[PDB]
């Protein structure tokens, strides 16, 4: 049986001065079955008219039952549970065992998520808080750089790190992954070099788990050694150390060490995750060695490497009505006092009388110093059956106000929301901004279309997402 | 209650002393009474563009016993020459043949719209699985060789006599703008309404009218079903046309049609006067390069022939030809396709002939092909020869199937030369499969100069 899943997004913006442009994106996935051999392919088409195809993953896998493993051939990706997740081109013999992004938009913004240089998700978003959920990242092991391009007041860029749960294994169970080939990047700044990566996980009695890994290259050597216990009550803890001997593009030899801590809490929904990784001055990843020293946003420099990485992802259930999420990350670098901070907090209350939702977004990157603090508040009051909406946005030194209605038609599937209000605040002048959207969701055969207008900018977007 | 869809993928990568990708999809959506039908063609060249052909939503009105399509559709080419349109229509409730020298990609396109793209192995090739979008006008098929050689031959749609019962009354009234497809054509509005009647003793009569800003036409005809002799249909057309400029013209066109009785017979002859012009011709603007056309030298006499004869259990013979004459010019447009085939488990003989000639071209393209297969764990030693106007080809090894039933393959190698230039060594190995309609074929070809690798995925989903 063959399966396919696509995600289309096309917007045509029209404004004065001559900034009118048309952009279209298509995130398609294709799966083919020709007798045990499972072919999987993921390609992204990007178009910007101020037109290139981008291949991410194309592999052909075979499941081996007698050995409890699966052998994949071609363009695939490695699991980033022990080391940093990397894309490859070759073969992988791994045992066949076994992210949500939050943010607030100013107005009509273009959601663009990129992982490993590859463009994975593209969509258009109305002002306020948004949740994605539907995206399946190709090469889901590394960090995800998500940027929302606004019209005119163009941007806020922030990267979301790979969330990892403490490495736990059942007693007697062994999970291994051996791969050999060359390093794939997709991003036009890296080299492709041959490597050999082999990881191992073993379950120990009394909830303990021993795990290690080795990734050898022509220019890079690493070793891992770690333990992880399962308590259940109070959650789980996992500690691992990594030794790395890396030679940079300038042939400079470096000795590096990195300690890693992972914490979890037992599972309404009460997910808790605290992760801390501290790296030395001479510590570099496998991706760091493959580079051209300097290029150039998305600016990299090997002189300022990663130091301390704090992560926090907590969820609290304050009754059936109230749901609170709090996700945060912090990154420090050697040399400069610049840091990378990403913080998302959403507080929600939903029941058959009124709908309250408070949202907070704190984004701070290096080289910019400036931090974007966003406060969002949406109030929905249900009453043929309509629902009155009240949305307010506060970003930095600018404000946005709106108050109107929005409900669903055709029993359940069809939905419409025609917003109106004023937008202005800090830059430019105080004008009036309003939009109208139409979305139809069948058996995962979605089709959305919207029209937006301000005092100078006009938007017209369309999107189709279908999965078989 | 289902959305059925039918796809046709074709990818080809070349490496010589570029990569191509083509997709042909037929989308269908059925909820309640409305039927959303879509036809889109995707193309990719690496020396990317989207092209839609038909996108409409149709409702079956049962009390009046008529369909109601809205959007982008096509008119039925039974009385007038069928055209693609954007608007509304209230209507009541072909295999191609060719010969290729080497591994070449074949592009079939009608009325400007690209409908089918696939690469085929050397020798006589048959598609059979083509789904022509806007199936009414003439079909144009181009075969781009490894050498940059194109064999263009226009074999039109097979025209059948109009048949109706006794109590049946077929009608179709359409109104909207003419969809061009290709460039160099304008966008005018039209109104077209046809009617057909069926009477006793095999007779039927039909009429039709076309009205536009710069085009007027009216037509009527008679048809007869004779059984043993087959079917005969004669109709007359008068059309007032004003051209791209401002000159006004008027003509009468007569169309004769014949069918008899596998033994499928088809003869269609259409003779037109000097002042007669089609609705598609008026949309143009004079004359243009790139598909050459000249309205000063309009179509005169069209002779279409499609015959098939069964000589026995072993032998099959088919002939498909079309001949066109023009006013004020002695030059003739000729297309011809002949094919003999004999197979009876012991030996396989197949002959193929192709004759192509255009109005703006001086030299003809006479092609002759011959394939001899000798069957024998099971194997079949195959041969092939390609011979044309001052050029020759030689290749043969074997071609058989593994796993049985569906998975079949063919590996051939030989020396190709010909004439204009020099001779070289060629060879190709291809795999093919059809288990469960949703199939994929893998092909590899090598030569002394050009190396090719291609794959095609054709399938059809339902539910």
């Amino acid at each position: 049986a063959g399966l396919l899943n696509y995600n289309f997004s096309g917007n045509s913006v029209q404004n004065r001065i001559g900034g009118n442009s048309h952009y279209a994106y298509l995130n398609l996935q294709s799966g083919l079955n020709i007798g045990a051999w499972r072919l999987r392919d993921n390609t992204t088409w990007s178009y910007n008219s101020s037109n290139k195809w981008q291949h991410i993953n194309t592999w052909l896998e075979r499941d081996i039952i007698p050995l409890r493993s699966r052998l994949t051939l071609g363009d695939g990706y490695t699991q980033g549970d022990i080391f940093d997740g990397i894309n490859f081109r070759g073969a992988q013999l791994a045992s066949d065992d076994n992210p949500v992004i939050h943010g607030i938009a100013r107005g009509t913004a273009q959601v663009t998520i990129k992982q490993n240089g590859y463009d994975i998700y593209n969509s258009t978003v109305p002002p306020g808080p948004f949740t994605i959920n539907d995206i399946y990242a190709a090469g889901n092991s590394g960090d995800l750089q998500v940027t929302i391009k606004e019209a005119d007041g163009s941007t806020q860029i922030f990267t979301v790190p790979y969330s990892s749960v403490p490495l736990l294994q059942r007693e007697g169970h062994t999970r291994y992954s051996i791969t050999a080939g060359e390093y794939r990047s997709g991003n036009a700044q890296q080299e492709k070099p041959r490597f050999f990566q082999s990881t191992l996980l073993h379950g120990l009695p009394a909830g303990w788990t021993i795990y290690g890994g080795t990734q050898l290259a022509d220019r890079y050597r690493a070793f891992n050694f770690g333990i992880g216990k399962n308590m259940g009550a109070l959650g789980a803890l996992s500690v691992d150390m990594t030794q790395a001997n890396s030679t940079l593009p300038d042939d400079s030899q470096h000795d590096g060490q990195s300690v890693r801590f992972l914490y979890n809490k037992s599972l309404g929904t009460n997910i808790q995750l605290v992760g801390y990784r501290y790296s030395t001055s001479g510590y570099f990843n496998f991706a760091d060695t493959t580079y051209s020293r300097m290029n150039g946003t998305d600016y990299y420099n090997l002189a300022y490497n990663k130091r301390g990485k704090l992560q926090l992802t907590v969820t609290q259930q304050l009754g059936r009505t109230s749901t609170l999420y709090l996700s945060g990350s912090h990154q420090t670098y050697w040399g400069t006092s610049n840091v990378d901070e990403q913080f998302q907090a959403g507080l929600n209350t939903a029941f058959e009388d009124i709908n309250w939702t408070l949202s907070y977004s704190l984004t701070k990157n290096a080289w910019q110093k400036g931090r974007d603090q966003m406060l969002a508040l949406n109030v929905n009051i249900p009453f043929a059956s309509a629902s009155y909406s009240m949305s307010h946005d506060l970003n930095g030194r600018m404000t946005n106000l709106a108050g109107v209605y929005g409900t669903l038609l055709e029993d359940n599937n069809l939905s419409y929301s025609v917003q109106t209000g004023y937008a202005g605040g800090g830059d430019g002048n105080s004008g009036s901004t309003g939009y109208a959207t139409l979305n139809y969701r069948g058996g995962y055969g979605n089709a959305n279309i919207g029209y937006s207008h301000s005092d100078d900018i006009k938007q017209l977007y369309y999107g189709v997402s279908g999965g078989v």
